[PDB]
């Protein structure tokens, strides 16, 4: 019987206890990264984050920080390599820069040889080092020129154009990759991107933030979600109908949360809990498993929720080999007003649902995730069984997947020194507390996980908080990128996967 | 009878000498500057300069710098008006970012209302002044979705996109702004963006530069310089014929420098200088007076060079209600040979001439203007009688026009500490030395010249060099950008302006 800890102190940290030799034989471990956060912009076009970061400054981190330069995985991708060869990681997940490869954003306008030598060398690098590679094409990057053409993913002419792109990854990359991601966290762009304006490419209802320069938050989140998942199965079938003669598997990235009730006897919150777990998670796998979006949100959205025809479910439905869940945190549901006729509602608010991270009789659901120095009452907390939760959750609601985890991890703030920065203990207890979880479900629940790659290989810009905050196993000085060095995380690591 | 000196020691500082009462009463004094090199990216779209410098960091400048906050004229607009107020300016020139007001390149995909009300902001404040602005369409920062969808200036495209943005700018600010300058130095995009790929957008002949993404060095200015004289054109033929209620004057801007035989004594150097004039005045000023390229050019240039139809001819044929002249220096021509099929063909070759600052017998022309660090045999020299020369030509070649003198400055090295900064009586020496020629060919030759705008008015990012030389005539201190301060050439100009 395994049994492991939800709050703090943990002991998971003790390799003797918990090592890679706990998972199946083959199962992967590593870390993960995406183009935009390491690569930096030399030698490729422009795309939504660099417009979004340079047009909205204070939107891109409270520092302004961007990912011009970043840790110029351009020029060290070897160093990125050889942690990955110290780390005697299985797997690594980056992402492929659209605008580094086809700058233009339209196939037929060219191709940029030097950027799809870029990829071929890492990934050459990679598998003479026994590092097998999961490839996101698409991790927010979009190039520019889409989202000033029309608009991105709001318009349907992003199907054929990222189709386009994903056969060239194919077709140059395929012999070698055989695990593809299609779109990083489908939940992300529609909400952040043209909900709130959080992220690029920054669109909003005028009231909800009045330095957005277009969009409707109502409506928005619901068309490039349902894009999203058209571009996805549209690329899906091109693989799986074309590209089956390279024997790999692709799938769509899902953002992961649990729900649980901030207040468990209260039928109220209750419902507000289920409601969060089909506005989060079933907004997306009800189309991947079923071609339909969840009747709640049927209900709910009304007008505002496009429809599949029959065409478009039958490409959607199905359309994955395997899921790369990506898992950071959970958080209570109670109930909240969805007002519809607000000049200042949001898609979001259409769940009926308030969320936070600590219960009806004040108790926080575990230790400290991210503080949030201009407000406290935001700090975020994390809870380990949620992995545990959400992987038995997949399998039983959603048909028995095979998933890989492709991003767990957690921050430390930019404004420690580096020596506090290298004593990551914090990290490997988040690390390791998930990873027990992680173990347990499998064992338990027979969860078909196969992987698990922790975010992040090292420190890179992070959207939204510039360098303030680094994510990385291993530590990178901005004032000289070059090298990365193992934290006592990314040390301990190393000892969990050949103990 | 006015005497102006060519060599060091320069006496014309004095302004007991030299002011602005040595002009005709209504002659305009001020400076210049340009929108990509003092507002930063907050608040526009991506254009090909910030593209430029991000993918080719290199070629920005020798520290990588680029546009990205700069002196930050965004938010520090009003530190410009104050500067100008302390001159007692009579006029500014500045550019209009087209990614500002049309982030997406495109008129009819909507209008940056913010972008707008900038630009009003900024130009009922210099009116409020007494300041006459003198405002550049299109400064070399074009919108990057433009270039990606079609190559930019490359295909007649523009022509249709370039009118709607002027047109949306002679409806917003016409009322207010009644001299305006369509295209910036039209020699430079086309030989630096397209032939050598040392300015933005970086295309030319594999050859010539492997880092070029496309390009045909040859062929390709000759196109774009082909499609920047029809889109002048049909511009200026809109603001004749829809806005001549707002009583203003529209031209193109030159980049001129004068020519000089490297011997001479000698026919071929003689010839060589003649071509240059051609090549280099002629290919833009052939078509603005004549609707024709030189012969010379028809006959070098053979194919490769575009034929205007007579409906195209009628529109570029005086095209124009003066001209923006912009002068810094003048080269010595000798033959070179004109190798039409080496792969490494340039356009710049097609001239016949080779150029420099030295002469056959070892003269250097004048006193130091730019100092090579990696090559001091390529520093560059200036020439104080060569506005005089210039000035001259364009009244006896081409047909008398009314001239206002856009751009004309000197830089300092950006290394020079503060206290070197500021007291940079080089800056006084050029400025003076040419106000003096100019005045001199005034009365001389009667050239219709009615302004003066020197280059820059604060120091701000030169492309090609990022930071790393400083041509203001205030002072910036990039670790704190609001405060322009006036140098000693500043100081000077003050005291010449009102004596
Ligand atoms: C898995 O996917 C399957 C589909 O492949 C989902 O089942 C479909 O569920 C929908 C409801 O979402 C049912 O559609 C309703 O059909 C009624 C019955 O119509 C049929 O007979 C008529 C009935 O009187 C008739 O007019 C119609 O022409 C057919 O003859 C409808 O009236 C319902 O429409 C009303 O409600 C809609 C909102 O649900 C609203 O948008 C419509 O305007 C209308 O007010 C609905 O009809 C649908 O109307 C919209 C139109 O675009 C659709 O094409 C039309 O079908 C389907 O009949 C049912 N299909 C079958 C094959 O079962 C399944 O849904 C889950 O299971 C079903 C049993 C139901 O319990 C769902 O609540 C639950 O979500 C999906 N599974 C998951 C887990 O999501
Ligand atoms: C100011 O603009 C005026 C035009 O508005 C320029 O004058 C034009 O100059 C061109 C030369 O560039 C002369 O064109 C030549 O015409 C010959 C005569 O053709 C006429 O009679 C025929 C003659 O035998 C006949 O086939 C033709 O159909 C007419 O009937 C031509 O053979 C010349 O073409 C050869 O040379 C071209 C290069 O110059 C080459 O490209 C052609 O392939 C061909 O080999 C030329 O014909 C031109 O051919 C190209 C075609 O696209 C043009 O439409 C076609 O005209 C013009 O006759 C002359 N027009 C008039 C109205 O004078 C003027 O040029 C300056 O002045 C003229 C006198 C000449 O000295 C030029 O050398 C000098 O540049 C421009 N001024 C300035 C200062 O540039
Ligand atoms: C977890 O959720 C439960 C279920 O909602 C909370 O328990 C409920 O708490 C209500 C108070 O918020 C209780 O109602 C009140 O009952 C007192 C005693 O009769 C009465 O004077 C009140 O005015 C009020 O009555 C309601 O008034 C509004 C009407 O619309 C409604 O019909 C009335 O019910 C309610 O009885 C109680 N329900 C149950 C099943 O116990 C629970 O609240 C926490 O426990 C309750 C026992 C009470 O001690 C609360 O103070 C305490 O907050 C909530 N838990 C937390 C930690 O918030
Ligand atoms: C300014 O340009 C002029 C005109 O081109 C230069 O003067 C010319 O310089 C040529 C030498 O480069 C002289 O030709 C030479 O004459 C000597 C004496 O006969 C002879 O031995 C040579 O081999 C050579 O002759 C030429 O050989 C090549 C044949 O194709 C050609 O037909 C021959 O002419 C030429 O006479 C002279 N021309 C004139 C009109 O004086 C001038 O060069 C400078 O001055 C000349 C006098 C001489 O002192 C050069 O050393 C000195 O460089 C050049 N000025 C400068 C400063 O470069
Ligand atoms: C968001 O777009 C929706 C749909 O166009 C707008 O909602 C509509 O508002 C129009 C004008 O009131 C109403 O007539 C419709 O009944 C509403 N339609 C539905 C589908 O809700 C909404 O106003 C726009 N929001 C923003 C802030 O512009
Ligand atoms: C530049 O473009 C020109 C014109 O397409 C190319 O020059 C031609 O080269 C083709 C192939 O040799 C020749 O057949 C033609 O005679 C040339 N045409 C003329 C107009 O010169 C040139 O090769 C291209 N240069 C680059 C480096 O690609
Ligand atoms: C690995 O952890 C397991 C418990 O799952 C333990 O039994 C085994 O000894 C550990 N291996 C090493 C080398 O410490
Ligand atoms: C498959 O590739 C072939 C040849 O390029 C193409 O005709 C077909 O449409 C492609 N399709 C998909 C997505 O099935
Ligand atoms: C608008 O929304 C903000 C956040 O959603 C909220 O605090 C405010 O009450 C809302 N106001 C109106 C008029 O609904
Ligand atoms: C930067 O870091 C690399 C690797 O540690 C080092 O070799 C190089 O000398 C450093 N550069 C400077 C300027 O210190
Ligand atoms: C690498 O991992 C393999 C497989 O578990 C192991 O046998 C090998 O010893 C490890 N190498 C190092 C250097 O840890
Ligand atoms: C201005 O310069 C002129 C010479 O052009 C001189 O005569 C006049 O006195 C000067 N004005 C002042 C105020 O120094
Ligand atoms: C003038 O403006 C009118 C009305 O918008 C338009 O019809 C006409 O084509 C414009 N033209 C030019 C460049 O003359
Ligand atoms: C190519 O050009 C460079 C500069 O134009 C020159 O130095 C070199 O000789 C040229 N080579 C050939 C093969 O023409
Ligand atoms: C920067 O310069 C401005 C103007 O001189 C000054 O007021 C402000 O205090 C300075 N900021 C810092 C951080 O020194
Ligand atoms: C401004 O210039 C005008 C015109 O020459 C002059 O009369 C006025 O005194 C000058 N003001 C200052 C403050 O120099
Ligand atoms: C940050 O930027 C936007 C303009 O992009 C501006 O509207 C807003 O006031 C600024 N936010 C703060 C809190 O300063
Ligand atoms: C600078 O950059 C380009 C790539 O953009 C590269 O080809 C070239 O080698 C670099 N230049 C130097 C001298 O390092
Ligand atoms: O739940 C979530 O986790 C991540 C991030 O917030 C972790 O830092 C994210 O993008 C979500 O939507
Ligand atoms: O002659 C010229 O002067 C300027 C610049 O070199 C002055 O710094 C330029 O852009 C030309 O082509
Ligand atoms: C997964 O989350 C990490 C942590 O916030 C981000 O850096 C990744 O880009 C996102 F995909
Ligand atoms: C005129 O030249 C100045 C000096 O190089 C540049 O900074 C301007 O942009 C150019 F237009
Ligand atoms: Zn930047």
């Amino acid at each position: 019987e395994i049994t492991c800890q939800e709050n703090l102190p943990f002991t998971c940290g003790n390799t003797d206890a918990l090592n890679s030799s706990s998972f199946s034989s083959d199962f992967i471990f590593g870390v993960a990264s995406s183009a935009y956060q390491i690569e930096g912009t030399i030698g490729r076009g422009l795309n939504i984050w660099d417009g979004f970061t340079h047009r909205y400054p204070n939107k891109s981190g409270p520092d302004h920080g961007n990912g011009d330069t970043t840790c110029d995985s351009f020029s060290y991708w070897q160093k990125d390599i050889d942690v990955l060869d110290e780390l005697n990681a299985t797997g690594y997940r980056f992402s492929i820069a659209w605008s580094r490869i086809i700058p233009r954003g339209k196939r037929s306008r060219g191709v940029n040889e030097k950027g799809i030598d870029y990829y071929h060398g890492l990934i050459s690098g990679l598998i003479k080092k026994g590092i097998t590679p999961f490839v996101t094409l698409f991790h927010w990057d979009l190039p520019q020129t889409l989202q000033d053409e029309y608009e991105g993913f709001l318009d349907p002419q992003i199907i054929d154009d990222f189709k386009d792109y994903a056969d060239l990854c194919f077709e140059e990359f395929g012999d070698s990759v055989k695990y593809w991601l299609t779109i990083n966290q489908l939940y992300s762009v529609p909400t952040r991107g043209y909900g709130s304006a959080l992220d690029a490419p920054g669109r909003c209802s005028p009231t909800v933030d009045p330095s957005c320069y277009a969009g409707n938050s109502s409506t928005e989140p619901y068309i490039v979600a349902h894009h999203q998942l058209l571009a996805h199965a549209k690329v899906v079938d091109l693989y799986r109908k074309n590209y089956t003669h390279q024997g790999g598997k692709i799938g769509p990235t899902m953002i992961t949360r649990w729900f649980l009730p901030y207040n468990d006897t209260d039928r109220h919150s209750i419902a507000a809990t289920e409601r969060m777990k089909e506005f989060f998670l079933g907004w997306f796998m009800g189309p991947l498993t079923n071609g339909t979006y969840p009747q709640i949100m049927i209900d709910t959205v009304g007008e505002r929720l496009p429809s599949f025809s029959p065409e478009e479910s039958n490409l959607v439905k199905g359309s994955y080999d395997f899921l790369g869940l990506n898992y950071y945190f959970t958080q209570y549901a109670q109930p909240s007003p969805n007002p519809v006729n607000s000049t200042n509602h949001t898609a979001m608010m259409d769940a009926g649902a308030k969320l936070t991270y600590i219960n009806a009789s004040g108790h926080y659901i575990g230790p400290l995730f991210e503080k949030d120095k201009a407000d406290s009452t935001d700090n975020i907390y994390y809870y380990p069984k949620g992995i545990y939760s959400v992987m038995d959750y997949f399998k039983n609601k959603y048909y028995n997947p095979l998933i890989y985890v492709t991003e767990n991890g957690i921050s430390t703030p930019g404004d420690e020194n580096r020596n506090q920065s290298m004593l990551d203990y914090t990290r490997i207890d988040y690390l390791c507390s998930h990873l027990c979880f992680l173990n347990k479900v499998i064992k338990e629940k027979d969860v078909n996980v196969k992987g698990y790659l922790a975010w992040a290989l090292g420190d890179n810009y992070e959207f939204n908080k510039g360098f303030t905050v680094r994510f990385g196993l291993s530590y990178i000085d901005w004032n000289n990128v070059t090298d990365r060095d193992l934290k006592k995380s990314g040390q301990w690591y190393q000892s969990f996967i050949s103990p």
